[PDB]
């Protein structure tokens, strides 16, 4: 849902999007993820599987986030036992089934929002994501 195109290169700012971030607008949120990883094997191999998401999430007023759906894809270069390890893994991990790991830290979007300030309010987020089961493949 493109707007932020017209808000990037303004900050040449930061503080008026945090400021903007800060009636409601609070409409949904859409998430991308391409998850790269190298998963080896024992015997003498190797293999490169990345997955991308994307997540169709509510944006929240002030606490962590609201999440309705999600939708993974795998690719890469593995074979079918690294693919199924793999995606065991990623509806296993410390992501955002459970403590999430949720780095938000206001660098993620400062990377999208190109900008390299900061308004002392990193205002980090969570996911919740319902918990589908996307391992079709095998």
């Amino acid at each position: 849902n493109v707007m932020v195109d017209g808000v990037q290169l303004p900050p040449q700012d930061i503080g008026e999007l945090f400021g903007l971030k800060a009636g409601l607008v609070v409409q949904i949120d859409h998430v991308r993820m391409s998850t790269k990883f190298k998963l080896k094997r024992k015997m003498v191999y190797s293999f490169s599987l990345e997955c991308i998401m994307d997540v169709g999430e509510i944006q929240n007023k002030e606490v962590i986030l609201k999440v309705v759906a999600v939708d993974q894809s795998v690719s890469g270069s593995g074979g079918n036992h690294m693919l199924l390890d793999g995606v065991s893994v990623v509806a296993s991990l410390p992501l955002f089934t459970g403590q999430a790991s949720f780095d938000l830290a206001a660098m993620l979007i400062e990377s999208n929002l190109a900008g390299s300030n900061d308004n002392f309010l990193m205002r980090n987020v969570t996911l919740d994501l319902g918990g589908f089961s996307p391992e079709l493949s095998d």
